[PDB]
């Protein structure tokens, strides 16, 4: 218990998204947006104090030490070896997604996602005036799976140019096996599709599930695929605004960097650089401790819901700290479910329908909070469900 | 008991752009990129420490207190009154310029600048595949002036859609009079041109020169013009990454915000928000003290160069902390001037030619450093100039 996973810091004065509603209605307990109600690792807090003590807060660049820290993290944690020149810093992963869409496709061309998925995927495609192709995931034995026949159909019928892959997949928390990723890659090679693998949850695979970074699947995958990740989801530092793309293919790397500069989206803040380097240098023990806490919270929620709401269908995450809940067996509409949870149960969960039509009558639950808070949130979710 | 403008914090370990070359060649003295070698106001330092003590560094948004701080600053310092909903935060001004180009013009359409000017102006136009129209500034009696006859010709002959205005103008530090701004505005009305006024140096007008913010010139100007500014240049906090657009016209504001979201360039870091609010709420006395130091440094440089290098033509800034130096009386090429300053004099100044063809044989000198450092830099500049 060296690190504090037992007590949530009070965030009410910090202008957070997560606790905003609670500031007006103190009864509301938020468990929606993916940041954590855990204190950040102490080395990052110290690094922010140390930044203050620089005294001058001018223009800074991404250092060789930061580049090496990213290289070292990827090698040590994900067995992914590349060169410092392959790293492109971006203030966030969602920014990187828009840059990729703009760099690798033209207006009107088709971009494929596996639905239901993180809403900025569909939004970034549509707002960019690209054609969205939603490849609907199957649900079998409590897990999402890809229908590869329909995936190929979706690619061919729509002349898909870009595939935005989520790995681990949010929502659901699906940690794709190497064999699944290999089939995806072969389809991209066949049909000349560029693949962007959003691996922001890569450090949060649980219960023995192992993240397989996309370009580690086959040595040639870097010819068409790039990887996005960050320290921010792993270490709860989203407000520091830094992330990266690993782009080993020279042409793809130049294309991305060019579009990033066209958009004047090439700079990152000083603390963005500092916090990522610090997290990667010092964060491993904290991450190990976090993952044990997350596993306990998830197991608790699954068992509690099984006992108190056996009609509630719970997808057990293989990774991420987010649980996908299916209220389909209840006599509720999508809107009535939202009103029930928010107004009667006083719990704020993400509306599943935000993620696509497959999310109708679902909600997403964030369990990256102390066990006592998770216990209360689960109690509230089961309190008011209709007979 | 008073603010420190006498000693410069050591920056060699902070991965700064400004001191980067000096990290490898200790002989080199930088006076190029516009950040200051002055300690930032103490309250911003404290705000960074306070941010560390939030303990959780998750997702945040722009608070009503920050919005009010910007409103209050704009009203009290620039007599510019508008509503909180007119403010759009962007991680930087150069980001905002690209968003504006993309939002308000189509590919192939013409964008006008007054050359020579801050290089990202020309770059952002060119990289965006817009046609660049450079309206060349006159130089008369040591000051840049607009040729309004040619400006109108440039607008009409090229069907200009967007005018990127720099006010105060960098380089040269020209603080455009109200009457000059009114003539520009009237041309934009006549010819249906949208105008973006980059007023990042607005708080740094000197020697009795007063900034006139563009939309304060006429109540009609908001129909076609928006204002970009920031706390970063004023208060030496560029690394914190926040700035704003004031867009009073509903259509222009929606267009800008839409494009910002298309580009996923809508979020700002938590410290970005914090540092700007803090600077505006506590910064005025520091700024008053700064301006006295800057005037002293500029006066020193002008007089020193007048004695030690009478052939060197020095444009005295009306604002900004940057001096535009003209070496055209010397038997030098643009390349030879750069080599002389950098390799013999051991000083790093911005290359004038970066700013446009009018900057050939020029260099830009940054005097926002302690007087003792400025004295040394000036001594170096005059040491090795050829007969
Ligand atoms: C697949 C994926 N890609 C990107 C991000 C966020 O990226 P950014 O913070 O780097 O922009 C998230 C976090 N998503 C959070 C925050 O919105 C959530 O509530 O789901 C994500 O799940
Ligand atoms: C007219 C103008 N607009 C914008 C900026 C910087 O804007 P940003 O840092 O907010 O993107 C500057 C600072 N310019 C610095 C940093 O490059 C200089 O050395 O000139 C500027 O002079
Ligand atoms: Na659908
Ligand atoms: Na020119």
């Amino acid at each position: 218990s060296k690190y504090n996973f037992q007590t949530a810091p009070n965030r009410l004065s910090h202008h957070t998204y997560k606790w905003k509603e609670t500031e007006t209605d103190p009864q509301l307990l938020p468990a929606w947006i993916a940041d954590m109600d855990f204190e950040v690792m102490p080395e990052v807090k110290q690094a922010i104090h140390d930044y203050a003590e620089q005294l001058v807060y001018g223009y800074t660049y991404a250092s060789d030490e930061l580049l090496q820290a990213v290289l070292d993290w990827e090698k040590s944690e994900h067995q992914y070896s590349f060169d410092k020149e392959d790293i492109v810093f971006v203030e966030g992963v969602v920014p990187a997604i828009s840059i990729a869409i703009q760099a690798f496709t033209k207006e009107g061309e088709a971009v494929l996602i596996n639905s239901p998925v993180y809403p900025p995927f569909a939004r970034s495609v549509r707002l960019n005036n690209r054609k969205l192709v939603s490849n609907s995931l199957k649900e079998e034995n409590g897990l999402f799976q890809i229908d590869f026949e329909q995936l190929e159909n979706d690619i061919v019928e729509n002349d898909v140019k870009l595939y935005l892959l989520c790995n681990p997949h949010n929502p659901g928390g699906r940690v794709w096996e190497r064999e699944v990723l290999e089939q995806i890659g072969h389809l991209c090679q066949k049909h000349h599709v560029i693949l962007v693998s959003d691996e922001i949850h890569q450090d949060l695979t649980l219960f023995g599930h192992e993240h397989v970074s996309f370009n580690t699947v086959s040595p040639d995958f870097k010819d068409f695929a790039l990887v996005l990740s960050s320290a921010t989801k792993t270490f709860n530092i989203a407000g520091t605004k830094n992330s990266y793309a690993i782009i080993e293919n020279p042409t793809l790397c130049a294309q991305f960097k060019h579009q990033q500069l066209v958009n004047n989206h090439h700079e990152v803040s000083s603390l963005g650089y500092i916090a990522t380097e610090t997290a990667y240098r010092y964060g491993k023990p904290w991450l190990v401790a976090l993952k044990a806490v997350l596993e306990e919270n998830i197991q608790f929620a699954v068992e509690y819901f099984a006992q108190e709401a056996p009609r509630l269908k719970v997808m057990k995450p293989q990774g991420t700290y987010l649980i996908w809940l299916d209220f389909s067996d209840y006599g509720l509409t999508d809107d009535a479910l939202f009103t029930l949870l928010h107004d009667q149960a006083k719990v704020i969960l993400n509306r599943g329908s935000d993620y696509g039509s497959e999310g109708e009558l679902h909600a997403r639950l964030n369990i990256a909070a102390p066990k006592s808070l998770v216990e209360e949130i689960c109690k509230r979710i089961v309190c008011c469900l209709p007979k």
